[PDB]
């Protein structure tokens, strides 16, 4: 099937808890995969204008480790439950990707999730402002503009509405896109 052949290509890209230990400011993101209309899809949010870190960004849910969280997996489902009501019952993490060095002190760790197809986000509007979907092979052949920095322009045909995307967040979506994309039969 398409989810058991995502699961599989993704498994083979999983680096586990190798770097997770090293001493670190530590942050998690989760790559939510959904199903849609026979195709797969990622979940984006749109970042409050009020927050100081990065206002009016897209971005991955996910955010800063604390002393709860069980493994850096835990944070990354703890803060999709806060931005956006994803319950645990509803995400099954399938692998952890490289993860991102940043600033010369933090290090992010990327999970991949396949989300239940009964889900439905309840944007929580002090952290979140947007919610939204891209389908995962627009990132093969994005529509790129340049700010030099490279930036992606998503339409939803939807309503008309135009995300830009960009960052590691742009970085993380062609890599996940690479993954399970290449090399299909049609
Ligand atoms: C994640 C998921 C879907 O997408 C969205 C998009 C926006 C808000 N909520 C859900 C869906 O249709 C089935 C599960």
């Amino acid at each position: 099937s398409m989810l058991d052949d995502a699961k599989a290509r993704l498994r083979k890209y999983d680096i586990g808890g190798k770097y997770s230990h090293l001493p670190y400011n530590k942050y998690s993101v989760l790559l939510p995969l959904v199903a849609k209309e026979g195709k797969l899809h990622l979940l984006f949010t749109v970042r409050s204008e009020k927050l100081r870190r990065a206002p009016g960004e897209v971005c991955f849910p996910g955010g800063k480790r604390d002393p709860t969280d069980m493994d850096d997996a835990a944070t990354a489902l703890r803060e999709a439950q806060e931005e956006v009501g994803l319950r645990p019952h509803q995400v099954e993490v399938v692998c952890c990707l490289v993860p991102c060095l940043i600033d010369t002190d933090t290090l992010i760790t990327p999970f991949v999730g396949l989300i239940d197809h009964n889900f439905q986000a309840q944007p929580n509007p002090a952290e979140v402002k947007d919610v939204f979907l891209v389908p995962l092979a627009y990132f093969l052949h994005p529509q790129v503009h340049d700010q030099i920095n490279h930036i992606f322009e998503y339409t939803n045909p939807e309503d008309g509405v135009t995300y830009q995307i960009k960052g590691m967040t742009a970085n993380l979506a062609v890599l996940v896109a690479f993954i399970i994309l290449e090399k299909k039969p049609t």
